[PDB]
C-alpha cells in the first residue's frame, strides 16, 4: 500500500472492438478499444454509483491490459 494517482482528463463515448477466440477473448482490441471499454464500464458504474472515479493514460491502459502493446 504506497502512492495515489489522478487522471479524469479523457471520455469518449463508442462502441469497443474485442477479440472473439484464443488467448485473448473478450479483451479490447486496440488502446482505444480498451479506453472506450473503461469509459462506457464507468459511465454504467457512474450512474448505479455517483463517486466513480476516472483513469485511462496511455499508461493506465497498457499497465492495466499488457497485452494491447
Amino acid at each position: 500500500m504506497r502512492g495515489s494517482h489522478h487522471h479524469h482528463h479523457h471520455g469518449s463515448g463508442a462502441l469497443a472492438a474485442l477479440h472473439a477466440d484464443g488467448p485473448h477473448a473478450g479483451l479490447p482490441v486496440t488502446r482505444s478499444d480498451a479506453r472506450v471499454l473503461i469509459f462506457n464500464d464507468w459511465e454504467e458504474r457512474k450512474r448505479s454509483e455517483p463517486w466513480l472515479r476516472l483513469d485511462m493514460s496511455d499508461k493506465a491502459i497498457f499497465r492495466r491490459y499488457p497485452h494491447l502493446r
